[PDB]
């Protein structure tokens, strides 16, 4: 079969239909006007945005498929190196990198973070309870305050101190400021121009930012006991090799888990609590699990794993917004994808997350609607239907991290509180590499229930 591809503008090829701040909405709409696949060209790029469980259950085959860095992962290779998520498959440091941490998001581990998860949340809590009448919560802030506050406490031992500052955390400034820039890289076809100078700065000066944290992260584990992820960071050693990760490779890895730990989760309970307030049905069911669940002062392991009702809500907004909204591959070798697309091996993949969610064969004609009761019995939905958190080898490491941090605050702040869409806040989506409601603003009134 012929490929369709959008408009073209001559040897541009599809670069200005991406010449917005939403390209990820903008693929959406072409994606509902061409179909299940489309060809992409840019000056230096071919791929293909799929769009169908059809043709992603296929993508999603390892023996045919492996994980690709798309331009927007090779930009983010200046940040954070060859860490986890920005390096390939056949890298030394991912297979070592990979086997080394992942007993840190074990059963056990879980079990050992949620005290000091419990601790971030209180907090969160105890900010909105000491709120004035006419005072007003900006939800995605608030969302990032936990999160970051969260995987800095879990995995490192290191509190932001997110809560005792009334603007975003410095770290939060220059990592949004690099993730923007590595985004907008996409869109500059002429990069070595001097008129990009100032940017190539300023990327610089977010980059050292980050990397100060990094080392007061480091330096405080000298001087400070402790089995979280940077333990493992330090100590492990890989079953294959027997030799431990190296100076440069940590400190990518801190960078790496400090962004993709909480960037993520932070969108999530945004969209969650979005959602939440625009069908208050679905509100009320949640908060009234919430309040039969946790009936103790502070939430235990136990009850969290018993919010299936929130698990659910969180499953159904990262059917609606997966805040990683894409994930690229490459074919291995020459195959053909769903008996009519020939590829050559080599040949790049683009999976169109939020696109595939809504692939009415498999969810029904009501695709745009909220409805966690979709993920009621989870059997039923069909394998590569439902992929927030990537695929294979190459998927999540902490998806179970993520939704375990994500329960426990959403199920907190619908037992403790009644929220308003004062506003009526109409949905804007940024993008920054990653998903968020841009601008969502709540009250919330106390139900008057205290913490312990
Ligand atoms: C709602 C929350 C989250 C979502 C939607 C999420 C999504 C993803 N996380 C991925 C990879 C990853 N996620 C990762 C750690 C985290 N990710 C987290 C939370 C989330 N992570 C948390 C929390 C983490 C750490 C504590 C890492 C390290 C990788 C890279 C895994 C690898 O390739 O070995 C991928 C695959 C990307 C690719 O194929 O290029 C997706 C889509
Ligand atoms: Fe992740």
């Amino acid at each position: 079969k012929e490929m369709p591809q959008p408009k073209t503008f001559g040897e541009l090829k599809n670069l200005p239909l991406l010449n917005t701040d939403k390209p990820v909405q903008a693929l959406m709409k072409i994606a509902d006007e061409l179909g299940e696949i489309f060809k992409f060209e840019a000056p230096g790029l071919v791929t293909r945005y799929l769009s169908s469980q059809r043709l992603i259950k296929e993508a999603c085959d390892g023996s045919r498929f492996d994980k690709n860095l798309s331009q927007a992962l090779k930009f983010v290779r200046d940040i954070a190196g060859d860490g986890l998520v920005t390096s390939w498959t056949h890298e030394k440091n991912w297979k070592k990198a990979h086997n080394i941490l992942l007993p840190s998001f074990s059963q056990q581990a879980m079990k050992g973070y949620h005290a000091m998860m419990v601790d971030i949340a209180v907090q969160l809590v105890q900010k909105w309870e000491r709120l004035n009448a006419d005072e007003h919560i900006e939800v995605p802030g608030d969302m990032t305050r936990l999160t970051l506050d969260t995987i800095g406490l879990c995995g490192f031992n290191y509190r932001f101190n997110s809560f005792y500052r009334d603007q975003p955390h410095p770290f939060i400034t220059s990592m949004v400021r690099a993730l923007d820039e590595a985004m907008n890289k996409q869109q500059r076809a002429n990069p070595d121009d001097p008129a990009c100078d100032e940017n190539k700065r300023q990327f610089q000066e977010d980059i050292k930012v980050m990397n100060d944290l990094v080392d007061k992260i480091i330096a405080d584990r000298k001087a400070s006991q402790s089995d979280d992820l940077l333990t493992h960071m330090l100590n492990g050693k890989d079953p294959e090799t027997g030799e431990p990760l190296d100076d440069e490779n940590i400190r990518y890895q801190i960078i790496t888990f400090l962004i993709a730990g909480h960037v993520t989760t932070s969108g999530l309970l945004s969209f969650a609590l979005y959602f939440l307030v625009k069908n208050p049905y679905v509100l009320q069911k949640a908060a009234e699990e919430a309040a039969r669940v946790l009936v103790d002062p502070v939430p235990s392991y136990k009850q969290v794993k018993q919010l299936k009702y929130v698990g659910m809500v969180l499953n159904e907004a990262l059917r609606l917004w997966p805040t990683a909204p894409a994930f690229s591959l490459y074919a291995k070798e020459d195959t053909v994808l769903g008996g009519e697309y020939p590829l050559e091996k080599g040949d790049e993949l683009m999976v169109l997350i939020p696109q595939l969610h809504r692939d009415k064969t498999i969810w029904g004609d009501d695709v745009e609607e909220f409805r966690p009761e979709r993920f009621e019995n989870p059997s039923a939905i069909p394998q590569h239907a439902f992929k927030p958190f990537g695929n294979g080898q190459r998927a999540c490491i902490g998806q179970q991290f993520a939704l375990h941090e994500a329960t426990l605050v959403l199920s907190m702040m619908l037992k403790h509180f009644d929220f308003e869409d004062h506003t009526n806040y109409e949905l804007d989506i940024k993008e920054t590499l990653t998903l968020k409601p841009e601008g969502f603003v709540v009250k919330a009134k106390s139900k008057k229930i205290p913490l312990g």
